[PDB]
């Protein structure tokens, strides 16, 4: 039966992950990288998704972005006169992430968990879970994102806390505040931009670059979708190389053209400068923060773990940002970009793990022992005990000087020896001369897994023992055992017996 694949259908990016072995896995797509474009473009009547739909967005004028915004919505888009619902083209995405999920496992996906935002209402959700089902996934959770990132830390298997989740993406700016109370997450407090993301820090550096070249050319590039689209693609690609190095070139070849020819555009970007075009942005995801701590009635003291999603979040001037405001470094321990996906695959993993299955046990049927001074019974292995089993009791010589001792095998629920099922009988000899209660008689009642019991009797100070397969013919089966299973808590009260404090 099915794998429950975790996806994060996201604004920007979806990723899909997979429990398999006892690991999380991301699934990388068909051109081998981990999270694909949220983005469908009908070009030619094929339905393209990802990268290649991406790559087409500026130039494609039916390509559908950021569809997300829509979804719980009646909003409709038209390609070619022929309308479709959010659901539909989130269900084409979705389509596209089973697909590789199941060339990654080898067989066939159709059940799922879906996160959503945790500010979505009834509407969105639907309409999340219709997009699943469209695509031909069972939906079997709707889970939030701020819950899902949580669940990728391993957060649920800790101590209560308070976490606060810094969500920045490609599109939008999420803060939630998260308390665990016994393993379970509670959201306490949402706040956000819905216009504030990764594409912000790009219209930034496409903007200087078209200004620098609209003053040092007098042409406006932003006006030819060819070479915006050669921006767009040139300002991301700069912006993330800006996480790891400090200077990197912007390098458009051939990318316009004059009365004296074609026009290039060459030029390095430092993170100074790209820090400097972006601080506003940066601040912008101040307010949120705060706005989320005032609802929730916290301050940064209260929060015990700050936990980072999204790819923006790489950012260095992001990360030193709410490493400043809440006075805690950031928790970056697991990919920002498949955070949501790996938690969604946990619970996945989770609820394709329960087992509802039941397993034959072979028990003892009825307490075994051995009598005692004054006809009264004495167990060692008790009513229902799992076989194989092995008790051991050491018993002693009730008169000073005995020699011997009668070791007489009773299978049974009631107090006096005469009321129980005698199984069988022997006797130790020779015991050392010694006074009363002195010599350690060590009786071990062995059971194996056919439950046949055998039983011996040692003098723990001589080493010399006796034993007997007590044994079947073995003497009760049906009815005779639930008969005196009854029959011993009814007349209960010979329990009297107890009389038996012949006393010493
Ligand atoms: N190394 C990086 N440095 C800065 N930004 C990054 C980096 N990698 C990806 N991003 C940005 O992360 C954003 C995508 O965020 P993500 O969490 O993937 O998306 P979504 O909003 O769909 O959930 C994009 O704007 C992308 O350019
Ligand atoms: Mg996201």
């Amino acid at each position: 039966m099915s794998k429950i694949i975790g996806i994060d259908l996201g604004t920007t990016n979806s990723c899909v992950a997979v429990l398999e072995g006892g690991e999380v896995k991301v699934i990388p797509n068909p051109e081998g990288n981990r999270t694909t474009p949220s983005v469908v473009a009908f070009k030619n009547g094929e339905r393209l998704v990802g990268e290649v739909a991406k790559r087409q967005a500026i130039t494609n004028p039916n390509t559908i972005i950021s569809i997300k915004r829509h979804m719980g919505t009646d909003y409709k888009v038209e390609i070619e006169g022929k309308q479709y619902t959010p659901q539909e083209i989130s269900a084409i995405i979705l389509q596209y992430l089973k697909s590789y999920a199941e060339d990654y496992l080898g067989e066939p996906v159709t059940r799922a968990v879906i996160t959503v935002p945790a500010y979505f209402n009834d509407a969105q959700r639907q309409a999340t879970k219709d997009a699943g089902r469209i695509a031909g996934l069972e939906v079997e959770r709707i889970i939030n994102e701020p819950t899902a990132a949580a669940l990728a830390y391993g957060l649920d298997k800790e101590e209560d806390q308070t976490i606060l989740v810094y969500d920045l993406g490609g599109g939008t700016f999420d803060v939630s505040i998260l308390e665990l109370g016994d393993g379970v997450f509670e959201v306490k407090a949402t706040a956000g931009d819905n216009h504030l993301g990764g594409d912000d820090f790009d219209q930034v550096i496409i903007d200087y670059l078209v200004n620098q070249f609209k003053q040092e050319h007098g042409i406006d590039l932003s006006k030819d979708k060819m070479a915006l689209q050669r921006l767009k693609d040139a300002a991301e690609k700069a912006k993330k190389e800006l996480s790891g190095v400090t200077q990197t070139q912007i390098s458009l070849p051939f990318i316009s053209a004059n009365e004296n020819g074609p026009l290039h555009l060459e030029m390095t970007l430092t993170r100074a400068k790209f820090e400097e075009l972006s601080a506003h942005l940066v601040e912008r995801t101040m307010g949120p923060v705060r706005q989320a701590l005032q609802d929730a009635g916290l301050t940064p003291a209260d929060i015990d773990k700050v936990i980072l999603v999204g790819g923006s979040t790489r950012i260095p001037a992001v990360q030193e940002a709410i490493k400043r405001e809440l006075g805690k470094e950031p928790h970056k321990g697991v990919n920002p970009d498949e955070v949501v996906a790996i938690g969604a695959a946990i619970q996945g993993g989770v609820i394709a793990g329960e087992v509802k299955d039941v397993v034959l046990l072979d028990v003892t049927p009825l307490s075994l022992g051995i009598e005692t001074m004054g006809g009264v019974f004495t167990k060692l292995i008790e009513r229902n005990t799992t076989i194989p089993t092995s008790k051991s009791q050491v018993f002693t010589t009730a008169a000073d000087n005995q020699t011997t001792v009668d070791i007489h095998v009773l299978q049974g629920e009631r107090p006096m020896a005469a009321d129980n099922k005698s199984l069988g009988r022997f006797q130790l000899t020779g015991i050392p001369p010694a006074p009363r209660g002195v010599p350690q008689i060590e009786v071990t009642f062995d059971i194996d897994a056919n439950g046949i019991v055998h039983v011996r009797a040692k003098d723990l100070g001589t080493n010399k023992e006796q034993s007997i397969t007590i044994k079947s013919s073995s003497g009760l089966s049906e009815e005779e055992i639930q008969r005196m299973i009854k029959e011993a808590e009814e007349n209960a009260e010979a329990d009297r017996k107890r009389k038996e404090a012949a006393e010493l």
